[PDB]
């Protein structure tokens, strides 16, 4: 039994709480049993209502009381980006295992403080880049590590969304630099960057453009009310030189009508190619050069028992993977590392590396030039 | 929020999906209609049961399902056993005044299904058959468009359920291949999902005309035993409202994993669904300007049926679990409100009568009228 | 390389596609089996014929097709008229020893189709029925995979041809909606293409069981006339080799434009084709390693059947024209080599017997065995 | 109706596609703006030339293209040679007062391209560069939507041209891999097509920032000559109208055959195009009701741009040739009407300047402003 203190029970609250409720039913025997012990929220009534909805034993309106609670094994940080650092540093000092939502923090420097706080402790630390644990993405990693597409030449990744494509969508914390740190870059590009690091390798250099299409939004009517500035990017595109000599690019936007949760990649290798589209996340597309010339092309592979993580999921391909299975796989690996005194990827080290890439992107965009990405060891 | 005590019978594949639905439903749909309590799970022996209770988070286990029926604390009996026990268990649970959700097919034959229906038809317990796929948000969305008149009158329906998990002859002779236990093969096991969908979206069947096929007549248990059910079924349909259609299901379609689909042609539009891409509904409106007319791919989210209880954006991703969660939500809403739910044992029994008429039709090679109730 | 003088009868829609094939075939398949010469075009009146000749690039026009039959320098007669003139023209052409390509359906009925077959069967002429879609390179590729055993033995076939050009009841009556001219509706006009494909890929039909529907029974000529043909056909099929299948065609599927498709299940793999994306063939091989198994999207080009005569890279793009070019190539090659071509009038006539059996089946609501030729 | 004598120079791949367009264009677009006469074809030697004339239906053949330029009765010169002869031939044709269509890229460099523009800009001749993919009906439909305001103001554009025909390093060192003949590799050969599409749909390029890659730096011809061009290009783009975007082209993407695509994001909708499925345009309108928004798959036909000249229903099927036919139609219409055509040598030259800016950008690793013609 590992006791979880969840901090924040907003748009993501449902997903985390599901992972903890469900993970043992999927991956059994379970290394440990997550217990939804206590949830913190911004005020006591909120916290109590969240605790009822998500099935937590206890509620608090002061997250510090979770840190000081010696019966709490795991702190799950699901607040806006401005509290990630302070909470994680307090939990690390109290010897807690930590899972933290992305982006790790607002900036590279702030993410550095979080990494520095966990680097030397005997705790499992994880950043919530859940999409790399889509079974189709794990499958792409398997094909690549096997050599089945040869050496990687080129990588394309997108994260295209449209939930704020209407300028009357309100000025939430995601549009305020002081809370979020960045816009599309921090909130969604980081997921793609993580996939790139996972599947291709480390970034050597970036060259980017940041765009804001909608500079003002209604404060939280038809947006006739008072308005505030958007001082973050709506959109980012960046070219990439990988340390291993592959090239690529990443594009993310909040302003692509028709695109809902369109995290995709295309990878070209010397002996084949892989395509993935999270809107059809059950599928991975793979083209092998070795196929006979008259029957050569992308195969649509549906993930199931035969594919990574399949032993813990559904008994046939296409029974259907949702967002929740990715969080379950995430929790499985997290609790497994804890139970075995091991560690998981992506960790705060990966979180910090992504934050350094983001800083380099921002700097590249500002100077209109190639910027070298520092590795976390510098 | 009242607690509703669930006794689950069966801890295999559906046991897990059902258990997830009970653990997750209030998280999803809040405030919840009622709070499910995983109170007792029954399994075939004490060690399995005990193991299952720990896996699925049930307060108690038992190796005798009758212990659940006789427990006055139990509000809900959830039948997730193979098809041969559905009837006994449901009839006992009804006689004890418990709400019932039963896996599909309702029972092995129409006659057996009739007994289950008769045991509930004069009561006001909530009774449900688990045709969960009609509660895919995309399918609910299709129902919405249809009921709105957005595709006009329905002319024609095509439904499939194509699978391949047993397309290898070396796949062994499980209960699903033995008539005595299953009642039928593809027909009972998967075509019923599609028949339900047709009843939900189009309306009642009037007549059927079918062909049943068995491609792999024996399988390993070393020694082998015979397959005495269908591997595949196809049937033409005359709907009571004058529409026409067909349904095809198979276990022998390489490349097809969980390919439950439909295509509907209305006088003012068409709708296409593919469960292997379940987040999508395809809809073509005749009313589109002539230079921008065609199927639009609609991803389900907050704006679509059940969207308030699901994920905050379209394509964050619906899997199998969400269908079972929505099923549980509705079942519990019926119980908390003293209402009924669709599909009920009435629906389950109507489907069993459609299956018998398909079998009869195939044997006689003629159209068979479907008995109504 | 001989010149072969073509006399084309009819200059409507198919006149254009036919004329392109004669103009283009040697550009594609070089050295060409022979050089088509667009010698004379017949149309319904002098002005129409002369205009057709200018547009389609024919040396001569006439308003009297018989003058083409009587011309000793015409080698090929190409029948592109409505269905009611196919038989008199083909029979006259056959009596004059001309090679003949005839549009589908071969004629209005089995009986009428039989008279055309009988007129050619004992002559040393090349006779062809223009089921061009089987010569989509993707469909030829499907045949190659099947012939090689690469999907094993065929269990099951599904074929469609869904259209919507007359889905609006305000679309006017044409000969296509008149039994006396067309012989049948969707059945003759489009399901024949699917039936041909089934015969090509799977084999001969043993029996059929069908339903014919008419959805829009009158159309504007304010005056209206009757539609006395089917808008829609569905049929189950028993194939002589023991496979089963079904075909469905309709004029009344909003969003479906030229949706000729098939899905074939074999013991070792599956093939799926969709003509709206004709460049593609989908194939699933059971032999793929278990973690990399499913449908491959194969784009046709140089490596695939007919690829030497087409574009130098896959997906440079096949349209309707290329199908008629390949058709013309094979036709002229047969003439040059003193051979036969498939599908011939024998094939045309078999399809007309399949159509007759489908119509009889729907009338009687029973299985009807398909006569062999 | 004027008959215009065409002198075609080159009988390779584009020679054939061009010939097809001249044979077919009047059949498609009738009454035609003018009738092309395939008068003379030039090839590298008399044997090739005469065989090309027999194959492509040309009346005369020559081994010397200058005798086409010097022939007073040739009205149109069509340049379908490799990139090294474009400028010489075009400048000669311009001076002889001929109308000119020239294959892409316009020439090997900015300066060569300039001399071609300078030679035609002040003459009363029609000049055209053969960026045929912008006349895919789907791309013309995209243009229509954009110019109507149906997707609002354009924010962002993504374009690709992914191929794999030389992904194998044993594929030989043809002219396309030799800088002194081609000028550049993927950039000039295929990125230019996407750069044209971007200019047509979005607007002029302001600046580029690029990376060029060579993956296979040597090829067979025992000895291996260097590949001294790019295999792949990627570039970011600032558009003069304030939109942003990127283009990526490669010869080294296994599974990608002729994958010229774009995605455009406007303030009120999005458009997506894939030439491997060229019959389709995908469009998402923000104006759709919240429960039925998404990309519509629109199949091009009579209702869409150029539809009057093409096939009578959507998805009868557009191939490569129809793009060349539309190109020829508009070229001949400009000549008949004393107009100009788009894209002209002005456009060809502007694309060559963009290519040079990309090359400069890659070498300097910095943003380069695109010079205006
Ligand atoms: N996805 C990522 O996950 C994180 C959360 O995103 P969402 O769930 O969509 O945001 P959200 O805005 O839906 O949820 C944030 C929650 O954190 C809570 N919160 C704010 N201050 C708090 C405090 N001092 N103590 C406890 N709770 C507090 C809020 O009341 C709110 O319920 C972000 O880092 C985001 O990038
Ligand atoms: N899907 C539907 O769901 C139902 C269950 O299918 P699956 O879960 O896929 O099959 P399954 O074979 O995975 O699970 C069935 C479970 O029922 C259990 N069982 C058998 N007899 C029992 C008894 N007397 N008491 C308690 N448990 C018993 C078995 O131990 C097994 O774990 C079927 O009707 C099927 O059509
Ligand atoms: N596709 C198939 O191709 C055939 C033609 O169809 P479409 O071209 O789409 O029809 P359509 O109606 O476009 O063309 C038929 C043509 O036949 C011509 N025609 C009728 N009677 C004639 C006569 N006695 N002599 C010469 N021409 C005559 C008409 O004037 C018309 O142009 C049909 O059998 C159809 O099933
Ligand atoms: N696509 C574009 O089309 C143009 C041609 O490409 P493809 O047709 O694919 O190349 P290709 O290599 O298929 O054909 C080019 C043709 O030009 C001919 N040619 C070379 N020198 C000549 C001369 N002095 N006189 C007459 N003909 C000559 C060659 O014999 C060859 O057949 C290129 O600019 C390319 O970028
Ligand atoms: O705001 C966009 C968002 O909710 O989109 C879905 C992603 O999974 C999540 O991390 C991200 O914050
Ligand atoms: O046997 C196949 C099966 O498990 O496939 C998945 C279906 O959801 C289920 O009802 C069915 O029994
Ligand atoms: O009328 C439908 C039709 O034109 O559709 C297109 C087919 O190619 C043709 O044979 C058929 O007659
Ligand atoms: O070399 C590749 C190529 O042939 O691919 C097809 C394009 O249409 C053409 O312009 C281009 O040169």
């Amino acid at each position: 039994n590992l006791n979880v203190g969840l901090i924040g029970g907003g748009f993501m609250g449902k997903a985390h709480s599901l992972a903890y409720a469900a993970m043992p039913m999927f991956f059994w025997p379970a290394p440990a049993l997550p217990v939804r012990k206590v949830i913190a929220e911004a005020n006591p009534e909120l916290a109590a209502e969240a605790a009822r909805r998500f099935g937590f034993e206890n509620s608090t309106s002061d997250w510090r009381s979770i840190i000081d609670d010696p019966d709490i094994h795991v702190v799950d940080i699901a607040t806006p980006n401005h509290l990630h650092a302070e909470i994680a540093i307090a939990a690390a000092e109290a010897g807690k295992h930590i899972i933290c939502e992305k982006p790790l923090a607002r900036t590279g420097e702030e993410s550095k403080a979080m990494y520095d706080a966990v680097k030397d402790k005997n705790i499992v630390h994880m950043v919530a880049f859940n999409y790399r644990r889509t079974p189709a993405v794990a499958l792409a990693k398997k094909y690549i590590e096997e050599g089945a597409i040869g050496r990687i030449l080129s990588f394309r990744g997108t994260y295209l969304q449209d939930w704020s494509a209407d300028p009357n969508s309100p000025l939430s914390w995601r549009f305020q630099k002081s809370i979020a740190g960045s816009g599309a870059l921090g909130d969604i590009a980081t997921h793609v960057i993580d996939m790139a690091r996972y599947l291709v390798g480390e970034f050597s250099a970036v060259n980017a453009v940041l765009s804001t299409w909608i500079p003002e939004r209604p404060l939280q009517r038809g947006g006739e009310g008072p308005k505030g500035p958007v001082d973050v990017d709506d959109e980012v595109m960046t070219m990439i030189r990988f340390a291993n000599g592959a090239v690529g690019s990443v594009e993310a936007t909040r302003n692509a009508h028709g695109r809902n949760n369109y995290i995709t990649f295309e990878i070209h290798g010397t002996e084949g190619s892989i395509v993935f589209n999270y809107e059809r996340r059950d599928e991975l597309q793979v083209a092998f050069a070795s196929d006979q010339a008259d029957r050569r092309g992308f195969r649509t592979v549906y993930t199931g028992p035969a594919h990574p993580y399949g032993e813990g999921l559904w008994p046939i391909p296409a029974l259907g993977i949702g967002y929740g299975e990715t969080k379950i796989i995430e929790a499985h690996d997290f609790f497994k590392a804890i139970a075995e005194g091991g560690s998981v990827s992506p960790s705060f080290a990966d979180g910090y590396q992504v934050a350094l890439i983001d800083d380099a992107i921002v700097e590249s965009a500002a100077k209109e030039s190639w910027v070298d990405v520092p590795q976390i060891s510098a």
